[PDB]
């Protein structure tokens, strides 16, 4: 049906509709072994989805897609968490299109549904083939629209293919004010004919539908590129739009990837086997060959690295000018002797295909290593001309193991670093290094990832976090990627951005991975 | 009612009778706002209760009791997981007592219906003052026990008193073999009366009903009394029966509890600040006052040390004969300089009030020590005669501050630790201090409590976890308590006990502080 | 009759042919391929005893006529047939597990499920209501389906002398069972009776000494594991580890000079394995030629104890002065090297020259030697698949087929001296041949029958799908006699849990 | 059918049971010259079977068969003796097994109908396949 309403002042209208733009094929379920029914009040209140929030402004509709969500029980919130007790279910919902629409603005909406295994076309033109329903700017507020559960089967078990509600702009928002935007919110309950088929032990695979994450600051949250020094500060850099570390790679779908380790602390000292011979022009640039503890036969589609080694950046052919540093002994018998700050570098200079990278063959810069011994190498610093910019940069990967690979964060939004102070080993014998002050980033801390691993992340769902600063206000508002990294949306460029770690954070709610983040943060201090 | 079944060969009967002790009141609901109905097959299935399992043998029935439940949503395993959605509830449970009983024992149970703010009785005599129920073990199979929902309000929210089911042995079991038990277990069901009041967000303070631990092995876990090494192997010593740790101390209640952090390794390295005078008959043995960052007045309700910093035992007084080793330098400028392995120990020796003690000051074992300077400390060994045990046990804590308390495991289990090896620092130059090699043990890692935090523990039990072996068997069995400690039955002294750290913890259920465990590790190799 | 989840009749009303059963199959109650199992006084609580697939393979009749159909629907009627007592109590929990559902490895867990308590007392003739979960109309092949589950939910306790109670499981299709799409008979589901081939022991080849014939059948009770890569086969993907269908064919192997001599040893030159199947070096693949000897001579050993191989230098068309050297794996001074499965092997012997290829061809071991050394094979490493080590369950003994290598004695300065060694396999391909020709209920192990002296004694054996026999015993016994005359006989499918009630006395 | 008969001192229970796992086709004898009746007090007496008696008892079952018995004229000692003066005979046979069981033992026996020309298998599990 449809219900209009006048709106106060009489300045317009407000059409509330109910759609059903494909009949729904009610299941008889006549091969489910019991039909658990739900609490009569969870399908008489409507819920936000999971990521069914998006904003229609200037500079939308070039072809996107505002939304795309499948039909599911994970769409309710109490739908979702009944599910976790339940191995089937069936029955549509009863999808509510909010929109905070104008009389005096211009524009068009779309909403179709599409049947599972049918690609998503890019275009509202295309879409129109699909059981549709057109929203026009100037008079909605809430389409009720009856989204059937579309099924060759009874029921579903888990891993089904769904169908989907996709909303996209039909005609461009047009309106005299260029600040104008359209808040649209989607809610959701299940329809009456909604059913759960059995009871089962409520431990699933299912992500929750709310993340609980604990008021762990990030001071303490350890440092997986620096594990000895604590996290101090947030930071943000509009020049680092690209990562290509190996060590804080954290992902929520298959572990730890490239390097990370869940012990950053116990990963961090390794050991290397001597061998004879230096880098040429340097004789006491003397060779050392890395121990695989978890590849003693070196395949190469396993790491060629001791898991959660140093991957700090020491420059593309620098080591005339830099280098990192590293507490070095010899393993006399049952423990280290001798050990002291030595010099040391990924590679031998000169050939690209293993100086820079993160193989397995170093140097140490001192004349009394001698061979075939095994030496103790704890990266602790940077000497020579390093900066945090050369740091930033790690190693490159090669090979067919599975590195962790360069990741980017979406145009317009930064990455959020946990960046903590490195101090400088000064020396005033000649036994020392004397290395320099440096700053180390890490994408992500080990904890935070582990606290939402219990919780999982909704597939495929970006979490949007609020960070809370001294109680209350100021907070700040992240994007938490499942592939592990955080991002802000930025403005301003201010290389060298600041944000402090004395706050928390708090899951807000799930949203797309294109989601642009209300709360803007201004770089330009 | 009552059912009596003849036993298969007519050796015997088995009685399955329903009881209702106390009359139930069913509440109206008149002022629930919402009366939330559950799925009827909720009602029709029976789960094991948390903590309702127990073996009566030979030497029980002293005065104990076997086992007492609160009558709440938690009981079901359905209910408790519907309850997190659900604001309030009323209505009470269907009780079954499953008995494995034999025609040729002897013995009688008595189990027991408790109101609300009623101390439980530890002698069955006054036991039979409530309403009860007594058992026979020749006969019995399976007691439904109707127990009421006793409440003086029409409906429960969180954090009300509810009424108990108390069992404990009415008369002592007898059998001809010495090796009988009787398997106790206890099953609920929802009441058909039982109703939620009004739908809520599923975030709440509640324990989840079944708490999932991810398959991160031992090995792969930060050892908070050690996070440069890496734990290596699970520890048994029958010797160690107390634990005053300060570090490796986490709750499942207040967080990190004593001087123990969540980030080992970011807290580990503290700085000192260096005053004039040694101690006496060692004028090497220089004063050092250690850093508070966060106890900046020194209020002695706040702990007199650094979060985080080393609690590493060092004897009595000892220091002719063994001391600590930690890397020492002197902030010159934006960094430390001359970093070496230094000799150090708490307190001054002698005074029992503040050697060997938790206290801010400390003693530096070189004359080169210049005051007022500020100097880095990294303890990272032992030197002169220290052994496993000597470091075991921590140094006392003294005054207000809330340090973590002294726990023993109960009678019968020991301590199960987190043990890594710390290598030695040899020298071979005059300028070290040739450290020993040593073994560190912590009580508990902390990210696997921080695992358990997101589910939490039921009030009051302990989680039995099984600790898997190389896929299936051999599977060792824990109890972890909310305290943060870990134990396991023994059977032998076997000072030195070895169990691999290449398993993963898995959850079985949750019992009560006194419980058993089935699977006991013989400590005789 | 207790049913824990309802039946629902799946219509059929999609199945291209609906093929009716015989009526009799329904009518009559039949052992389950594979629903036997034993609770002891040493069974801990929540250990899972049987798990069942709820598929044709449930009755021995529709096992047999599953093998014609594409398809199937209905679920089972199923009966316990517990051997109880008048002392012992105990409870089982009995769950149903719907498909896609992972089963948990506790009873707390477990009692979530749709289950029923079974009581030792009163469980006899207890009939179970085996349904068919399902969203389809039908079920294929390949597709998940549900579970049961039978775990210890009360350990069992006895008021008197401990006894070990033995429960069947007897299934009968119910009315509603249906198959779909007659297909030739030659489909994957596994035989629900397996004819094992009229061969004795000592006709088959032993993997670890395939020159030598196997004469004993051999238990021990300090071989609590077995590190072999020789002699290991499994149903599902065959020869596994470095085991070969033709031991004696790949026994011969050969090796090429390094231009090394051992660091203390002069005498002793390394040598380095061609690998034919492996001539990339990939680590993934073995770094042995395929199924060349595995036998063990101990650690940081040599002076002591060496392996003794007839070594020849291939000079045109075969091999010059093949002589008894005296060779072994590694090194000596490294781990990763000496007692490893690897490449590198060293002859002892001072006329080895540059890149010559020699042929080797292990014949037996030298010095100090011991039927101890050579039964513990030597570590492996590395990404390749190699064979796990494997254990029997607590109280059962691996069953070994033993052989007798002769010594070889010398009585010039040319060639080395032998001492006369004992080699046990883990089992000889034969039998396994037609083992998985026919294959092995999902989560089964074979049950069999030792038939000696032509029926007077009969020994059991628990022949398990990953390669390896193992027996119930009592007592201690540093070797244990079998005649290798007598012949095996299938008895039944059991699970990995049970008990076998013929037990061998080994302290005989 | 079942009878169950309580054990003196009601310390158990006895079960003597009928029971028909293969329904008999009775032969019309429409072919057979003459249908010789036997005594009637033939049928109303039950002999043991020439080789029927078995001890069960520890270091039993390996899969070994008891007794495996021809269901013919042979069983009875009086049809036995009576067969000598006949040609031919038809019907089946009432084989009564006694069990001298008490409660206080454990242990199942399963007995089971095989048909002609079936070779007699070596397993109780195979055996269930027989109406048994």
């Amino acid at each position: 049906n449809s219900k209009t309403e006048q709106v106060t002042g009489a300045t317009g209208i407000t059409q509330s509709t109910v759609t059903a733009p494909l009949p729904e094929a009610v299941s008889s379920l006549s091969l489910a072994p019991t039909v658990n029914a739900l609490d009569p009040w969870v399908y008489l209140n409507q819920t936000e989805v999971p990521g069914g929030t998006f904003t229609v402004s200037s500079a939308t509709q070039p072809g996107s897609v505002l939304l795309e969500l499948e039909i599911s029980p994970e769409l309710n919130l109490y739908t979702s968490h009944l599910f976790r007790m339940y191995a089937g279910w069936s029955g549509g919902f009863s999808l509510k299109l909010l929109v905070a629409g104008n009389a005096f603005s211009a524009g068009k909406l779309i909403a179709a549904i599409i049947p599972p295994n049918i690609e998503v076309p890019n275009s509202a033109y295309l879409l129109t083939g699909f059981p549709h329903e057109i929203l026009d700017f100037r008079t909605a507020d809430s389409m009720e629209i009856i989204a059937p559960d579309i099924k060759n089967i009874d029921y579903h078990f888990r891993g089904d293919k769904l169908g989907k509600l996709v909303v996209m702009v039909y005609s461009p928002l047009r309106s005299t004010s260029a600040d104008f935007e359209i808040e649209i919110k989607l809610t959701s309950a299940p329809l009456p004919d909604f059913k759960f088929t059995m009871l089962v032990p409520p431990i699933q695979n299912n992500a929750l539908p709310i993340w609980s994450i604990p008021q762990a600051p990030p001071y303490s949250m350890v440092n997986p590129r620096s594990p000895l020094t604590p996290v101090v500060e947030l930071y943000i850099n509009s020049s680092y739009a690209t990562c290509n570390h190996q060590l804080g790679r954290y992902t929520i779908y298959q572990g730890a990837i490239g390097n990370s380790t869940f012990n950053p602390s116990g990963a961090w000292t390794a050991t290397c086997t001597a061998e004879a011979g230096s880098v040429t022009g340097n004789p006491n640039w003397r060779y050392a060959l890395l121990d695989l503890p978890d590849n003693p036969t070196f395949d190469p589609t396993l790491p060629p690295v001791p898991r959660g080694f140093c991957d700090w950046g020491s420059g593309v052919k620098s080591g005339n000018k830099q280098h990192l540093v590293c507490f070095t002994g010899k393993k006399f018998a049952g423990g280290f002797q001798d050990v002291d700050a030595h010099m040391w570098d990924y590679g031998d200079n000169e050939t690209v295909g293993l100086d820079n990278t993160y193989q397995r063959t170093i140097y140490i810069s001192d004349p009394s290593l001698e061979k075939d011994a095994q030496y103790l190498v704890i990266p602790m610093g940077v000497s020579g001309a390093a900066n945090d910019d050369t740091v930033q940069v790690a190693p490159n990967c090669y090979g067919s193991w599975d590195y962790a690979p360069t990741v980017a964060p979406p145009l317009g939004e930064q990455f959020v670093w946990f960046r903590s102070q490195l101090p400088a080993s000064k020396t005033t014998t000649t036994s020392g290094v004397n290395s320099v002050p440096v700053n180390v980033n890490a994408l992500m801390s080990p904890d935070l990832i582990r606290s939402a691993y219990a919780s999982g992340f909704p597939l495929g769902k970006v979490a949007l976090l609020d960070y809370v600063l001294f109680g209350g206000s100021v907070v700040r508002q992240f994007k938490l990627y499942p592939e592990g990294y955080m991002t802000a949306n930025t403005t301003g460029s201010n290389t060298g951005f600041i944000i402090p770690a004395d706050g928390y954070f708090r899951f807000n709610s799930w949203v797309s991975p294109s989601f642009m983040i209300s709360s803007v943060v201004d770089l330009n201090l």
